[PDB]
């Protein structure tokens, strides 16, 4: 499956996908044109695309969008300065007639930090319980320290997989 993250500069998208591939996140530095990785787990092959999110270089994400089975969207929790821009990005994303139906996974990032918002009031900023065309899901997680990044991948995985019923 191949999965695109996005989300504002500074969201901490490169650091979340170094976590998931157990390595090192003290040599980070701002994605200049974006980062690639294969991930294997659970039966299931994952290529990862992570895009830099500075305003410069936004408008390049479009030329990602095909193709696409999940979206994973970053956000700082304790950065509240910037929760309208991070909104007003996302609004925009879903009515990209190439991401119609494409599962939405919300990380709402840096849980470690003094003064993070909840979940909840994240979810209530960027309104996702109006959301009707597409599944959704919003964690909370650290990628400093690990937390919440297995259930939000587990979530994904079941919205792409191929199901057997019987
Ligand atoms: N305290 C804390 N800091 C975090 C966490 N995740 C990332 N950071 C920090 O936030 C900064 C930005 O991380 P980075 O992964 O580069 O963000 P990005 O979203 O990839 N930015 P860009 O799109 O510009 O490449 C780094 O200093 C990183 O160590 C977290 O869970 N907790
Ligand atoms: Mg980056």
């Amino acid at each position: 499956a191949r999965i695109l993250v996005l989300g504002l500069d500074n969201a901490g998208k490169t650091t979340i996908l170094k976590a998931l591939s157990e390595e090192d996140i003290t040599t980070i530095t701002p994605t200049q044109g974006f980062n690639i990785k294969s991930l294997s787990r659970d039966g299931f092959n994952l290529k990862i695309w992570d895009i830099g999110g500075q305003k410069s270089i936004r408008p390049y994400w479009r030329n990602y969008f095909d193709q696409t089975d999940a979206l994973i969207y970053v956000i700082d929790s304790a950065d509240s300065k910037r929760l309208s821009e991070s909104e007003f990005e996302l609004t925009e994303l879903l009515q990209e007639e190439k991401m119609t139906g494409v599962p939405l996974l919300v990380f709402a990032n840096k849980q470690d930090l003094v003064g993070a918002l909840a979940a909840d009031e994240i979810a209530s900023t960027l309104d996702l319980t109006s959301i009707r065309d597409r599944p959704w899901q919003i964690q909370a997680c650290s990628a400093k320290q690990g937390t919440g990044l297995k259930e939000g991948m587990e979530w994904m995985m079941k919205q792409v997989k191929l199901e057997h019923h019987h």
